[PDB]
This record gives structure tokens, C-alpha cells and sequence, in this order.
């Protein structure tokens, strides 16, 4: 066990191993607080997050366990990984606080977004390489958007930030602009094809410099989507499971899918083709991450021997009913069993 030292930064007590020096606040919120630091053991600049109220309810305790399980599993060049996890507690009985450590990330895609076609190829390639890995473990990201994609000075990219309130999704908000239409109004339960819809929205924005579907509310956004990709046809309508969805969509005048070469004027024809394959209304028919990596748009970067899959991820805990102290003990076990990367 390392020696810990204490300090107060912006009215919060931080107790961390001596290896972490020069802590300085970088943000806070309902989730907790985050500090940048220098890790003297690895020489990396790091982000240290202290969770707030990690075991305040059953929902909160299960969410703390879920985050730690997901971060401990991720081991891929284009996905955030866990450098360390610690608690100052010496026993389960005095266990209360959890701290998570990752590489300190600089810019996100929001800040970067002059993007040439070569830049778009490399950025979207890396997103899809990371998504092939995530999806191979049967993990769904569910919230892909530019602020959740970190990028360094050499255009290298990592996916991060794997529930949002109803108020957070209301109105003219980027928190909703990248969501697939089948989940935006809860017509359907999540499945991994929703992440490919988000990639299409992000890729379009990198090519044009503009949000693809900047709706002022859920209904406005659906109308923007259906104008581009068309109203549902006979084949898809037959498959729609929600009755209130069926009835509302049938109230809209029918519209054909637009010509994407006239929407994305001047773009690489291979980029237009890939966008037509991601932005399909019927989610069954969307291209997958593994299929997209082999599309000719990525000819300069595709290497089928260097696009790895993930170890299996057991999420049977998601359907388990446990008490707060049982979720807390499971979390404690995962803290003390952590093994750092080489
Ligand atoms: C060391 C570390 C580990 C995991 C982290 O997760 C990001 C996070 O907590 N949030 C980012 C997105 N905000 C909406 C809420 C806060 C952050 C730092
Ligand atoms: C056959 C082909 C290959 C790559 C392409 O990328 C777009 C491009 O190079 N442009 C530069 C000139 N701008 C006016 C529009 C964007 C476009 C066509
Ligand atoms: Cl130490
Ligand atoms: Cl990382
Ligand atoms: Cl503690
Ligand atoms: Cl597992």
C-alpha cells in the first residue's frame, strides 16, 4: 500500500498516493470532480477523478460498479483505458471513496471541428476501429458525439465517456443531435447499430463544418432526418414494433430519400457512398463497423491484421438485483484486484 497525502482543492478533500503530484482542478459537476496531475511513476500527465456520492443509492452504487467494470475492460489504442484506481480505505468497512486515473486528454473533436478529406478518412477510420473492438464485446456506447472523441496534435483519436435526464435532451441541444431516430423517441430498445448512426452524423459534420440534424426539439429533428433519408417504406413499416410510433409516422406526408451527391456538394464520391450506407433509416440494413473498415474510402489505412477484437465481457450483473452494500463489496473487490498496464 502506498503512502497517501491530503489536500483541499476547491472545497473538496483529495487523498491520493504520493506518486501523483501538482494536482490542479480542471472541472466538476454532479458526477464528481477532476484534477490534472503529474504521475511520477510513469511520467504521464494524468486526469484524476474523485467520484461524488458513489454509493448513495442502489442506482448510484450499481452505476459506480458499471463504470469501473467497463473502464477496466478497455484495452485498445482508440479507446480510453484505465491507468489506475485507488481508495485510501484500508478495509471494506471503512470504504467510502473511489478515484479513477486516465491519460490526460487535450482537445476533443468539437474544438478541431480546416478538415481536408485526408483528415476525415483518418479520423473516421479510428472511430470505426475502436467501435469494432467495443461492439465485439457486445458493448454499446450509446452517446457518441464530438465532445466524447479526444484528438491529439497528430490527429490520433480515442473514444471516451461511455443516464441523461429528460431535461438534458430537451430543445436545441447537441446532446440529442447525434442520436438515432429509433432511440430518440424510444420506439425501440438500444442495439449496437445506433452507434453507426452517430458516426454518420459526425462524419457529415467533419465534411461540411455544420451539424447534420440540428433540431430545435424531438419532432423538428425527426422531420429533418426524414427529409434526408425518406419516410419509412412498406418493408420497414412492417417491422416497426411500437404502435404509437406507427400511428404518428403514418400522419406525415411521404417523402423520397434525397440525392446525397447534391447534399454533400464537392465531397469524395467514396465518402458519399459510405454516408449512404451508415445513414439508413432501417437499422437492420445499416453497415456494421467491421464491414465499414473494408470500404474503399479507407484504402490508405485499412489493415485487417491490425484491427483487433476484444476479450469477452460478462455483463450478467446488469439483470441482477442486489443491495447497496452488495454492490459496494463488488466494487471494492474490483478496486483491490486492479493490475496496471505494463
Ligand atoms: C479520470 C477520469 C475517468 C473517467 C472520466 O469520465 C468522464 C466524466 O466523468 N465526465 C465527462 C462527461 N461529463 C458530461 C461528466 C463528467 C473522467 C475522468
Ligand atoms: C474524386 C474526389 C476525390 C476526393 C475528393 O475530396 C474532396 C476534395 O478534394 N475537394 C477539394 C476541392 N473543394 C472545392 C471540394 C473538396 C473529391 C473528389
Ligand atoms: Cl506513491
Ligand atoms: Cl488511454
Ligand atoms: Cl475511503
Ligand atoms: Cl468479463
Amino acid at each position: 500500500r502506498p503512502t497517501f497525502y491530503r489536500q483541499e482543492l476547491n472545497k473538496t478533500i483529495w487523498e491520493v498516493p504520493e506518486r501523483y503530484q501538482n494536482l490542479s482542478p480542471v472541472g466538476s459537476g454532479a458526477y464528481g470532480s477532476v484534477c490534472a496531475a503529474f504521475d511520477t511513476k510513469t511520467g504521464h500527465r494524468v486526469a484524476v477523478k474523485k467520484l461524488s456520492r458513489p454509493f448513495q443509492s442502489i442506482i448510484h452504487a450499481k452505476r459506480t460498479y458499471r463504470e469501473l467494470r467497463l473502464l477496466k475492460h478497455m484495452k485498445h489504442e482508440n479507446v480510453i483505458g484505465l491507468l489506475d484506481v485507488f481508495t485510501p480505505a484500508r478495509s471494506l468497512e471503512e470504504f467510502n471513496d473511489v478515484y479513477l486515473v486516465t491519460h490526460l486528454m487535450g482537445a476533443d473533436l468539437n474544438n478541431i471541428v480546416k478538415l481536408t478529406d485526408d483528415h476525415v478518412q483518418f479520423l473516421i477510420y479510428q472511430i470505426l476501429r475502436g467501435l469494432k473492438y467495443i461492439h465485439s464485446a457486445d458493448i454499446i456506447h450509446r452517446d457518441l458525439k464530438p465532445s466524447n472523441l479526444a484528438v491529439n496534435e497528430d490527429c490520433e483519436l480515442k473514444i471516451l465517456d461511455f443516464r441523461h435526464t429528460d431535461d438534458e435532451m430537451t430543445g436545441y441541444v447537441a446532446t440529442r443531435w447525434y442520436r438515432a431516430p429509433e432511440i430518440m423517441l424510444n420506439w425501440m430498445h438500444y442495439n449496437q447499430t445506433v452507434d453507426i448512426w452517430s458516426v454518420g452524423c459526425i462524419m457529415a459534420e467533419l465534411l461540411t463544418g455544420r451539424t447534420l440534424f440540428p433540431g430545435t426539439d424531438h419532432i423538428d429533428q425527426l422531420k429533418l432526418i426524414l427529409r434526408l433519408v425518406g419516410t419509412p417504406g412498406a418493408e420497414l413499416l412492417k417491422k416497426i414494433s411500437s404502435e404509437s410510433a406507427r400511428n404518428y409516422i403514418q400522419s406525415l406526408a411521404q417523402m423520397p430519400k434525397m440525392n446525397f451527391a447534391n447534399v454533400f456538394i464537392g465531397a469524395n464520391p467514396l465518402a458519399v457512398d459510405l454516408l449512404e450506407k451508415m445513414l439508413v433509416l432501417d437499422s437492420d440494413k445499416r453497415i456494421t463497423a467491421a464491414q465499414a473498415l473494408a470500404h474503399a474510402y479507407f484504402a490508405q489505412y485499412h489493415d485487417p491484421d491490425d484491427e483487433p477484437v476484444a476479450d469477452p465481457y460478462d455483463q450478467s450483473f446488469e439483470s441482477r438485483d442486489l443491495l447497496i452494500d452488495e454492490w459496494k463489496s463488488l466494487t471494492y473487490d474490483e478496486v483491490i484486484s486492479f493490475v496496471p498496464p505494463p
